[PDB]
């Protein structure tokens, strides 16, 4: 009866239902390596013919503002990842890996040299925000490096040797994190933007940047095997635009002309919100994304049970991912067609280091 249980055709990948894990940092990943912790987690989650995103994972060794999170730009990460994939792929399950740059939200701890952290601006993220320290506390995010356009060029190419790596290593394909304030997220706000060059000012000049990113890895592994996140009204790290529908729909044209020009359709945008009961004008504005992108849609933020089921039923989304439940149901899947009790996460744990307590050892159904 439940439409989040009928298929669904993304690209080459043919899903059997609609309930997406969203990529979530969780910080196993010691040293940037994957580790077998990984595997264990992603397995639990893993359903036959169900789609997964990883957590955000470094293209380069200044792309981090977390501790221990994965890399894939390493030959060393990618034999890691790869045995991850596998009892991901034994499970029968489909799984992206997310490609994540930072940009101005790290911190010397986390460059090399302690250098500073790149940016389409030399402004720092207000003191509004703090960041997560290796040791646990919060710290000061510093003074960014704005980059001019031959780095620009040189962290697209990251992206699509990244993108290659996850082939490698057997990913189905890979997700470019556009979202929530980071490098991508620092170009197309007008709100971080203050560039006057070609890649700041006009929203095509500010929409230049994710072009050819998207466009990079597009070339080098195939729309179908390429996924889009952005989050035009989320207000994280000072991100803001002054016109967020209009942000939004300028990055859905480019990508249905990214499509037109390659003769392909990427395998989804994915909008995510902030979802926190605004509800009315939050679910115009998906719809309105949904609406204008040629292509699939996967709805983020804040859904249930019921709100996945009604996006669905109601053709408002295609694809539906949930993230903090997924954290302490492993089986979130099944209880949400069986319609069971859902158990509650510990937050403290989101971001701590062990390979089991607050990672694995969430219960499945009795
Ligand atoms: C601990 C945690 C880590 C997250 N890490 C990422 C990430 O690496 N990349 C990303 O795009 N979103 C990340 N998110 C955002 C989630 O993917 C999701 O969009 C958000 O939690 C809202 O969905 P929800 O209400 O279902 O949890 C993270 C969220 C949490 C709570």
């Amino acid at each position: 009866n439940n439409p989040l249980f009928s298929p669904y055709k993304m690209g080459k990948f043919n899903l059997s239902h609609r309930v997406v894990l969203a990529p979530m940092t969780r910080c196993r990943a010691l040293n940037n390596i994957p580790q077998a912790a990984l595997g264990e987690y992603y397995e639990q989650r893993a359903t036959a013919g169900g789609f997964l995103i990883t957590e955000g994972t470094m293209i380069s060794p200044t792309s981090a503002g977390f501790p221990h999170v994965p890399g894939i730009f390493t030959k060393e990460q990618v034999r890691e990842w790869k045995k991850i994939v596998d009892v991901v792929h034994a499970k029968g399950a489909v799984i992206f890996c997310q490609l994540w740059h930072v940009g101005r939200a790290s911190h010397e701890v986390y460059q090399p040299a302690g250098a500073a952290p790149i940016s389409s601006t030399e402004k720092p993220i207000s003191n509004r925000w703090r960041i997560l320290m290796p040791d646990g506390t919060h710290g000061i995010y510093p003074k960014p490096r704005a980059i001019g356009t031959y780095e620009i060029s040189q962290v697209v190419e990251d992206y699509r040797r990244s993108a290659l790596n996850a082939i490698e290593a057997g990913f189905d394909g890979i997700e470019i994190h556009g979202a929530h304030g980071y490098l991508i997220d620092q170009f197309l706000k007008d709100g971080i933007n203050d560039r006057t060059d070609e890649y700041g000012g006009s929203l095509a000049n500010r929409c230049k940047f994710i072009t050819q990113v998207v466009q990079a890895v597009v070339s080098a592994i195939g729309a179908d095997r390429v996924g889009v996140r952005v989050s035009p009204a989320i207000d994280h790290l000072d991100a803001m635009d002054s016109n967020p529908l209009s942000l939004g729909l300028a990055v859905v044209e480019r990508l249905n002309k990214i499509q037109l020009h390659s003769g392909s359709k990427l395998a989804y945008l994915h909008v995510t919100q902030p979802g926190d009961g605004s509800e009315e004008e939050e679910a115009r504005l998906m719809r309105t994304l949904r609406n204008a992108y040629q292509g699939t849609f996967i709805c983020s933020g804040g859904y249930t049970r019921e709100l996945g089921i009604e996006a669905v039923a109601q053709g408002d989304a295609d694809l539906v991912s949930y993230g903090r439940l997924f954290i302490s149901n492993p089986d979130l899947v099944m209880r949400i067609k069986l319609n069971a009790p859902l158990n509650k996460y510990n937050r403290k744990t989101f971001y701590t280091q062990d390979p089991v307590v607050g990672y694995t050892d969430y219960p499945f159904l009795q």
